[PDB]
């Protein structure tokens, strides 16, 4: 049992509080267990349906819907966002030489889905925009409205022209608020009625459920001027700050904010290897699931990288990862595995040779440790 | 039997002194003999399991026990190696201008399985460092211990930044010694456990057998200062000096210092088709081992090359070579043939879409004539 | 009212133990305008630095040399574009190796040009990283003095260059093979053709590849620290061994690239006549057409500029007898447009300032040193020339 002995490693080594692990195979759990415990203070065990702050694994959730619209005629990969928000015209760019221009091209939908837009993020190191992103406190300020918080990004330049580069970004924040403009109703009720509910997914939501407090898992690490080094990777509670509220209404985002559940992630994850539910209700086309999951953007030399970390052998799809070249990865895996990974260390993958699903949830913020992956490996491994 | 034809003329043209092959399909002989003798001098028949000198392929053996430690936890292919032997901090880089400045990048796990860490070795023609290894004794000191050797290594620079080139390289025993780190424990000691005593692998390691004088080969050959040309191809016995000892306990290394037998290799060859003892006791998963078998080091122009001697088609895999274009093979194979080789001319291949294995033991250094292709083409030819 | 910044700089580098003994003379339309001298002759005993005192100019040499192959160009003896396998057929079928273990046939003839450019793809026996010093060292080119300069060529015949030539710029050997080329292709003896056309003209009396008569008391010690090191050595006056790479007393010995002893007043003498191509007294060694033809820029350098051993010569080009600014923009000290010169390994150094009319020459001995003191007073010589 490979994953055991990685998860209880990591909890023995004091590097993480609580881990819990889940592998599908043709829907049906076949490895799963948990390691540590929901605080170190308390010394509580992991509660039945622990509460995890899943991070940019809300990414391929909003994703997802986006595509769901896009089948139902609501916009194209194409469209342009200004025609549903205008604050979205006459965009500029900046470098790092302090230049600044005019875009010469339009954002779209599909840039939105692929970080091709050019936006950027608050905590990105070496940015030539990310401190005014820091002092417009753009994730920061949980507590502002989605609406409101895009009106202060539309302002700030782009730092590069849209379709020209690519650099992870807080551009699934812009796709929320665009399907919002789009559709006319909320992402969290889009999110509930054509996702969750239908994926029997009770425990996520951008707030806690009513009796959530005391299944909410303690969030570690020392990890907003971006760090030049690693904070040392030690068990201390996270400071939130005003980022993530555990109980406003109007809380919604596209790139993060969302709580869930293993069970809850993986009733997704198993989701994604058909487009159905597991009654056999289509959520998503197998047509436009392929056009979601086909390798779409393709790196140079220094691979795909964020923040300078490599994400040896993937290209990036419209949901996330995928891996387009096992003789380039890091770490155990299929051509073809997809997922994504949140700020907390949270992981996912999907594996549709081996009809194969797994996650793992954990709570801590600037990781020197690649779990996620480390996990990954053992389950293939296990096969 | 055109593999016995081409034995016998390297024997009848005194090119080598004795020569034994087996060539294996479904894990069962299907071609196999020998020709000439062990010695020249005094003409005694080619022994029942005799012992050669197997140089580089001691490297698919370290590499694998590699692979084996990564999918075990014990450390991954992105590990930075200071991590472990904080020697390798600070690398620096040389050039053929005398030029030293900082290594840009960490050498990794990875880098040395793939000898993209930027190390050289010590008999490099032309080569910017390589005068420095032979100063050092690197190889010609097999009596210093391996934790030694690696000291004195660590403070030459490399002769390219770490990822960003191919050379065929000492990183292997950097590897051995680097697997000695993380684990605590003997390389020697983990080969013996984890992959000879499974795979019955008796006469394998880096000492004689202690039956085992009668059964050494005579090893042939004038091939440190690097030659301009070729010496002339002729058995006169070759002078290892103190390279490599038959009774030293404490000898061990990854690149080369192995004694193993025909039997012996192909134990070792036959394993590579399923990561599984004929028994069927798993040593490396399936995901693993096509994480090692992918190719992932592709070359340009002049393609692969070691001392300017060609592997044509080629590519490089975790293990070794591996085919990936037979119109560029310069000798019979089919896509994804994979092995390696050894100074003394020791040859090996697995062939999977073929389920085929197969081995040439000879002793010759500095070899004029490519016997373990010319094997390998005979035996593809007969199929 | 420019205070002696000369005197300052060589107090400064013995005061601080860095060199035993310094002389230095700075002249200007071929008078001596500033003159000193620092130290002693040993550290040791603490012996004077004598009148006259002989140092060993090792790359000094190369200028000599190559000058007198202007002379013997000029003179018709051969020509920048002569092949010198037509001199010595050991040069025939040339090789190139490369650093990945790649050896080729030579796909253009070494000229004259090139030996006098370091283009010709040779390197040097202590060249750091070369694909080929290696070998250099193993046939100790440097290292057997003793080995004549003919037996010593057929040696480095046989190996490969670095290049092809003409292609790129490396210091080198080549001015040795020079030497060799031009006895083949005179039938003379180096030695004895530089003591015909350059020294005796020159009334260089103490300059030659042997010590003068009178000379082993007047020999400055000399100081410093094989296998190229990736790192200097400590810079510390301990004597040096030469090991036998420069006899004091053999008569056969001769060479292109080092190996000729001087003093002070017989390099300025030679350093002077470079700013006409004439004597003193008026006799023409070289005329102004060939001395053009022999200071105009002829190698230019990109990115990394000039370098040796991956030390830098600042805004510095190569003409057929050593370095030449070409930018004062880009130079590390200072300078004027068209200065030109050498040194050698013990720390010898000159200059030509055409601009100036002024020569400078600085005589002290150490190997490997870690401060640039020819530089540092050729930039207090021009501090101090308006």
């Amino acid at each position: 049992d490979l994953l055991t002995n990685v998860a209880e490693n990591y909890v023995n080594q004091d590097l993480f509080a609580g881990i819990e692990w889940r592998i599908d195979q043709d829907g049906k759990p076949i490895f799963q267990g948990c390691a540590g415990v929901k605080d170190i203070e308390t010394r509580t065990f992991i509660p039945k349906n622990a509460i995890y702050r899943i991070y940019s694994m809300t990414k391929p959730i909003v994703s997802f819907l986006a595509m769901m619209l896009i089948e139902r005629g609501v916009f194209r990969l194409s469209s342009p966002i200004q025609n549903f928000d205008p604050r979205f015209k006459s965009m500029k760019v900046i470098d790092q030489h302090a230049h600044i221009e005019p875009a010469t091209a339009l954002i779209t939908i599909e840039h939105l889905l692929t970080h091709q837009a050019g936006f950027s993020y608050d905590f990105s190191l070496g940015c030539p925009i990310s401190a005014h992103y820091r002092d417009a406190q753009l994730i920061e300020d949980g507590g502002r409205d989605l609406t409101d918080m895009m009106g202060v990004l539309a302002e700030l330049p782009l730092v590069f022209h849209p379709g020209t580069q690519w650099k992870y970004s807080i551009s699934t924040d812009v796709l929320a608020h665009i399907i919002e403009c789009a559709t006319g109703e909320r992402v969290d009720d889009l999110l509930q009625r054509l996702i969750f509910d239908p994926l029997d997914m009770q425990d996520t939501g951008f707030s806690l459920p009513l009796d959530g407090a005391s299944r909410l898992m303690e969030v570690y690490g020392m990890r907003g001027l971006p760090a030049l080094k690693p904070a040392p990777h030690v068990l201390v509670p996270a400071d939130l700050g005003s980022s993530h509220p555990t109980d406003d209404p109007d809380f919604r985002r596209g790139g993060h904010g969302l709580y869930s559940t293993l069970d809850d992630y993986m009733a997704f994850a198993n989701m994604l290897l058909s487009g159905q539910t597991p009654e056999g209700e289509t959520l998503l086309s197998p047509a436009v699931l392929k056009l979601a999951l086909a390798p779409r953007v393709h790196f140079g030399a220094r691979g795909m990288r964020i923040n300078d970390e490599p994400f040896a052998g993937y290209s990036w799809n419209l949901l996330g990862r995928v891996m387009t070249d096992v003789g380039a990865a890091a770490y155990a895996t299929h051509l073809g595995e997809f997922g994504w990974s949140g700020a907390a260390a949270t992981y996912f993958w999907v594996d549709p040779t081996k009809n194969m699903t797994g996650c793992v949830m954990t709570q801590f913020l600037g990781s020197q440790h690649p779990i996620g992956s480390d996990m990954q490996a053992a389950a293939m491994s296990m096969l």
